[PDB]
């Protein structure tokens, strides 16, 4: 009963960049989702141990969560916005794959994904 190491949030060898799109992702997209009533189960890596989901990391081999995304943004881990958008999508997809439809957690992810899509609809053109 161990969790895996969480996804990296910094890497000495990975080129780093600030873009206006990455700024929007932190200041508008992540900020909006982070403070949502349904954010909290997504604010850190899935703790398969504490949540008693022993098969979680047998099924989900590409874990992701908003805690991780938040640190990546803050750390300037990403080169581009598409990397960050991909992380959000992974987090939602993992949830839909692992959990039963009608579980509360699935309803929560669906609400946050709708808001995410609303906010990324207006991602500004890059400068
Ligand atoms: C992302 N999660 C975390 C999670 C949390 C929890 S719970 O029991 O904390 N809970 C019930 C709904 C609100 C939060 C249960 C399952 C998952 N599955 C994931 O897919």
């Amino acid at each position: 009963s161990m969790n895996p190491p969480p996804p990296e949030t910094s890497n000495p060898n990975k080129p780093k960049r600030q873009t206006n799109q990455l700024q929007y992702l932190l200041r508008v997209v992540l900020k909006t989702l982070w403070k949502h009533q349904f954010a909290w189960p997504f604010q850190q890596p899935v703790d398969a141990v504490k949540l008693n989901l022993p098969d979680y990391y047998k099924i989900i081999k590409t874990p992701m969560d908003m805690g991780t995304i938040k640190k990546r943004l803050e750390n300037n881990y990403y080169w581009n916005a598409q990397e960050c958008i991909q992380d959000f999508n992974t987090m939602f997809t993992n949830c839909y794959i692992y959990n039963k439809p009608g579980d509360d957690i699935v309803l929560m992810a669906e609400a946050l994904e709708k808001l995410f899509l609303q906010k990324i609809n207006e991602l500004p053109t890059e400068e």
